[PDB]
């Protein structure tokens, strides 16, 4: 009777309960008791949900108030000193690392401190708070905050639910972290010896509590790892394994671990886990490594995409496994945590029933693994296979999916379609001459605060409580407000705030043929911010203009130059749920050609300064050097270039990138005139050097837009002075790290006023 396993479940709630309480707590409208109360409530719900679904192995510690990595950075006490000298409570220290904190002296005692870096969790649009280590860091097992994975195991057990804690392992933990600036000579992985005795302690604490088996994520194995890292796995797991700890199920996902087999082919663990959705072909080789005892969790229900599973194909993999290692040592599992999927599809009432029948969100995926497991167990689930098999046939055969007019148009793509009419140095002279822009020119990145008044009115529109005529009126008020202000403040190149845009990708899925999109289809991106990425189901085209009506009005009320704003083709792909049938290369290209038509429409409609965001360009990079990556590099830029290479030289193409380990050389391939690079929040020591040679114009981001912190005019100056030491002023632009949707108005005002005030000084010194 083959068992089922889930690697992690989405904590946000079916009604984003979690967001709502977290944001309340942050704004002083809910007590700390009330936040923790609701945490419990959700934890309880989701465990019970899975229990009822029939899942055998059920995760614990997958819950988090912000990020499960940081959660460990807390537990193990990797807490930069600067966060400690304010008598904050564990929970608030946690949040402060997250989003900084700043309150003047109230009883309440005065704090001001930044936030730690945030980066892509592998090739996903989930972002973790990056561990930050230092020579001073004393790894102890913190008990002040409680001990989370213990306490949550116990909770579950007190509802009769036996769970499998999930912990990021020492090697991944370190390798993914970073040295703090007070300690540049520090490889994070060198602390392995200091940290194990902590992981060890935790583990015994868990064993005593009742923990049979523990999932311990070591996903770094899907990456290119130098030889000196690979040898540290044995050291690590040799240390931890024992009679006083639970059995450990070394867990990998998102890619291929074969290059690292030597690393792990003689470890003491109780079993492994692998992603046979992304890399089914690795099964024979990895299964080879299993010395008796050990179990193989067979990751076969996609924790990263929402296409309904093919029960035939999936069960065939699990049986290939069963052939190699015995039915009794095999487990049907999600390929990854379902963190990256929405909660429940049944919450969606406005999708074509045909299309809906093609999908499965988290709740459904629980049934999925339950059924496949049952299948291979010899049990009758005939009725579910056929229905499932129907769902597949249908998908397979659809008039929706294909659009010949597109497929042809693809063969119009060549070098010329993706080269501008002249080189940057020649376009600058034309642009300088049109725009008359001043030295140290100031601008922002697009979005301005997404005020509940905007959210409520988009919604009243969606739901017919107001006419289109009324919505246009409302949007214009708000673009007017957003301009009038930008003018007030002194900004040079303007934007329009994106008031009319739910999300920089969803606004587009709602407008392009080939898509679907959700109402309650939300996934966490970081902290309390979530998105409901759209879904690509067919061949992509743009039948109308998407953003002209708005930007033309925008341009019409200001003499100032104004940006249009799209989302480049790679980002639309990467932050959508991609197609099952086809490659992403084919999808980007379609998007490129499709986005051209908007870009062109803009130029034609008067909007001669245009920004096309491409922030996922690094995210979307394949997890391993070789054929697939070097292809990615080439088509990924090409598609971008496709949507931008028809413009006149007098037109100013802008881009933007953020919250990623950016590769300048690839960014450069886009030959954009001007870009915005997230720099402040990420405290990257090298970004300055590594972008020493960037040939086109550039604005490294001057303040962290994900903290309510207002930076001094002084903190702007410092950063600038710092950059100017490696870069000439005739290139440098001044802007924030990213957009301002999440920000409130008070701090928007004051922080830009400072930014600009500061730019204005360097203006006059030169
Ligand atoms: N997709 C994406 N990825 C990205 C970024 C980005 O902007 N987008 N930037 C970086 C960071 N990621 C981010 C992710 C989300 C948000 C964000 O601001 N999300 C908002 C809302 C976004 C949205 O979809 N807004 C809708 C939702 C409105 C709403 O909630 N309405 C209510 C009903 C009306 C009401 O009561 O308010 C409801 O549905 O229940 C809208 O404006 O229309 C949030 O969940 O806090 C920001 C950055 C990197 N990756
Ligand atoms: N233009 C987007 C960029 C987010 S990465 C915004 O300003 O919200
Ligand atoms: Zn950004």
């Amino acid at each position: 009777m083959v068992q089922s396993s889930v690697l992690g479940f989405p904590r946000i709630g079916g009604q984003r309960e979690l967001k709502k309480i977290t944001e309340a707590y942050w704004s002083g409208k809910a007590t700390v008791e009330e936040l923790l109360a609701k945490g419990k409530e959700l934890r309880e719900h989701n465990w019970k949900l899975q229990q009822k679904a029939g899942v055998d192995i059920i995760p614990s510690n997958d819950f988090s108030y912000y990020d499960q990595v940081l959660d460990l950075s807390l537990l193990f006490n990797a807490i930069p000193e600067r966060y400690t000298k304010f008598d904050l409570a564990p929970i608030d220290v946690l949040f402060a690392m997250g989003r900084g904190l700043q309150a003047a002296a109230t009883t309440q005692a005065a704090v001001d401190v930044t936030a730690l870096e945030m980066v892509k969790w592998f090739d996903s649009n989930y972002h973790y708070v990056r561990p930050t280590f230092s020579h001073s860091t004393e790894f102890k097992l913190n008990t002040a905050a409680g001990i989370k994975p213990v306490d949550e195991f116990n909770e579950a057990k007190a509802l009769g639910v036996q769970t499998r804690p999930v912990i990021l392992g020492p090697v991944s933990y370190l390798y993914l972290g970073k040295a703090d600036k007070d300690s540049l000579d520090l490889e994070p992985i060198s602390l392995l010896p200091k940290i194990l005795p902590v992981y060890k302690e935790l583990l015994q604490k868990l064993k005593e509590a009742g923990a049979e088996q523990v999932q311990i994520d070591e996903p770094v194995l899907v990456l290119d790892l130098p030889e000196a890292v690979q040898s540290k796995f044995k050291e690590a797991y040799d240390a931890l394994v024992g009679a006083d700890v639970p059995e450990l199920i070394l867990t990998t996902y998102f890619g291929d671990v074969r290059p690292n087999l030597k690393a792990i082919e003689n470890l003491p663990v109780a079993g492994f886990h692998f992603d046979f959705v992304r890399v089914p072909e690795q099964l024979d080789e990895v299964a080879s490594i299993l010395k008796d005892g050990q179990t193989l969790s067979a990751g076969v229900v996609d924790g990263r995409n929402i296409w309904k599973t093919d029960f035939a194909k999936a069960s065939a993999v699990v049986q290939k496994a069963i052939e190699k290692v015995g039915k009794d040592k095999v487990v049907v599992a999600t390929s990854s945590s379902l963190l990256h999927t929405p909660v429940d599809l049944e919450s969606e009432t406005k999708l074509d029933a045909v299309i809906k029948d093609w999908f499965s969100f988290a709740t459904q995926k629980l049934d999925e693994v339950v059924v496949i497991a049952k299948n291979v167990s010899g049990e009758d689930v005939s009725k579910q296979l056929e229905a499932n098999a129907a769902s597949i046939k249908a998908r397979s055969e659809s008039s929706i999916t294909n659009d010949p007019k597109v497929q042809e148009r693809l063969t119009t793509i060549n070098e010329a379609l993706a080269t501008r009419k002249a080189a940057f140095p020649e376009r600058l002279t034309e642009q300088k001459a049109k725009y008359n822009l001043p030295l140290f020119p100031t601008t922002t990145i697009g979005s301005f605060p997404q005020t509940k008044d905007i959210r409520i009115n988009r919604n009243k529109f969606a739901k017919g409580q107001i006419t289109a005529e009324e919505y246009e009126a409302f949007i214009n008020k708000e673009i007017e407000t957003v301009v009038r202000f930008q003018e007030e403040i002194g900004l040079d190149v303007l934007v329009h705030g994106e008031p009319e845009r739910n999300d920089m990708v969803q606004y587009f899925g709602e407008q392009l043929n080939g898509f679907a999109f959700t109402t309650n289809g939300w996934v966490q991106s970081y902290g309390s911010r979530y998105v409901r990425p759209p879904i690509i189901v067919g061949d992509v085209s743009r039948p109308k203009a998407m953003t002209v009506k708005e930007s033309v009005y925008a341009q019409s009320i200001t003499s100032k130059p104004m940006k249009g704003m799209l989302t480049g083709p790679v980002t639309i792909l990467r932050w959508s749920f991609p197609r099952d049938d086809v490659s992403g290369k084919i999808q980007a290209l379609q998007l490129g050609l499709a986005l051209r038509d908007e870009v062109n429409d803009l130029e034609g409609a008067g909007i001669t300064v245009i920004q096309v965001d491409e922030p996922a360009i690094r995210e979307g990079l394949p997890l391993r050097a070789g054929k697939e990556r070097s292809d990615y590099l080439n088509w990924a830029a090409q598609s971008f270039r496709v949507a931008t290479s028809g413009v006149e030289n007098s037109t100013q193409i802008h881009s933007h990138f953020c919250y990623s380990d950016l590769d300048p050389n690839h960014i450069k391939a886009l030959d954009a005139d001007v870009v915005s690079i997230e720099f402040s929040k990420k405290d990257d020591p090298n970004y300055i050097q590594e972008f020493s040679e960037y040939p086109n114009h550039i604005g490294l981001g001057l303040f962290d837009i994900h903290s309510p912190r207002i930076p001094s005019k002084q903190e702007f100056v410092s950063r600038i002075e710092e950059i100017l030491k490696v870069y000439p002023a005739s290139k440098f632009w001044v802007n924030p790290d990213c957009g301002l949707k999440t920000r409130g108005w008070p701090e928007v005002k004051e922080s830009l006023t400072n930014m600009v005030e500061a730019a204005k000084e360097f203006r006059a010194k030169y």
